[PDB]
């Protein structure tokens, strides 16, 4: 019951997150955006100022289908224009639970961890909660969080398309189909932001523009079956370093997803019930 009897957040936080100043420019927030697998920014100088998310930065194209020109002016535009301002916090005293609470109610896949004087310290993101499952009994299987009515894309689709798709309907992944709607890999926010970084960095939109989601998809197929524990789907995306597991029918077609997203829902869960059982 260790991991949920410290005495705040600073037992889950990562320390040293990336941190930018308003005045610096998306050029610089371009190279450290997936510094340490975080996918945000904080935006301080002494205090918080802002939360520069990677849906922030894919958003500078939302209405671009793209000049050298057009790459330069976001590269030269202050975080300022596009970070998320005064971005909900917790304290580094506070506790586990309260966190869990915030993210799960109000959507949000981090949280800034400042001091007293709203100095930033770290982060925790949902990644950071999986290891309180080690402590947990196997209450509930993959089957009873996963989703499934998954949006998938098709392998030959421009990445840019698969942007706009996943920004629309607020996903993280989209499973990629073949032929046959078998599933051939999964394509990322991660992978959008890599790219697009590298067309920002060298004023290039062939990087961006030019690429189909099959170029830059992760080909890496981690499944779970669905009446696995929720538990070990946790572990599993520890081990693995990833954020989601597939759920799939017998002919690789897609039955549903997990992510960390769902695991943080149901540990919420998990959390209130057992403070109803020792009633
Ligand atoms: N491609 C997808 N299709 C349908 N639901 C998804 C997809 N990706 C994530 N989800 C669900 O959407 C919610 C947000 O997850 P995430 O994308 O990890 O922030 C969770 O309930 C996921 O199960």
């Amino acid at each position: 019951n260790l991991y949920f009897q410290g005495m705040n957040i600073e037992t889950l936080m990562i320390k040293n997150p990336p941190i930018l100043s308003k005045e610096d420019r998306l050029g610089s927030a371009f190279k450290k955006i997936n510094e340490g697998g975080i996918g945000r920014i904080i935006v301080a100088n002494e205090k918080i100022e802002g939360l520069l998310t990677t849906r922030d930065l894919l958003s500078t194209v939302e209405s671009y289908c793209c000049s050298q020109g057009d790459l330069y002016h976001i590269s030269t535009t202050p975080i300022i224009d596009y970070m998320t301002p005064n971005p909900v916090t917790v304290y580094n005293t506070s506790d586990e639970f309260t966190a869990i609470n915030i993210m799960v109610t109000r959507n949000f896949g981090s949280l800034p961890v400042v001091d007293i004087n709203d100095k930033p310290v770290g982060i925790v993101t949902e990644r950071e909660f999986l290891l309180l499952y080690k402590d947990l009994d196997e209450i509930f299987p993959v089957k009873v969080f996963m989703s499934t009515k998954v949006q998938t894309i098709y392998k030959e689709v421009r990445l840019d398309q698969a942007v706009k798709l996943m920004l629309r309907r607020g996903f993280r992944r989209l499973p990629v189909i073949d032929d046959d709607n078998k599933v051939v890999g999964i394509v990322t926010v991660v992978n959008a932001i890599k790219q697009l970084a590298k067309a920002v960095d060298k004023l290039d939109p062939d990087y961006f523009y030019g690429k189909v989601v099959k170029d830059v998809m992760v080909t890496n197929l981690v499944t779970i079956d669905e009446l696995a524990s929720v538990n070990r789907a946790a572990a599993e995306m520890i081990v693995k370093r990833i954020g989601s597991l597939l759920i799939l029918n017998k002919d690789n077609t897609i039955r549903g997803i997990i992510t960390e997203r769902d695991l943080l829902i149901a540990l919420h869960h998990i959390l209130v019930m057992e403070k109803f059982k020792e009633k």
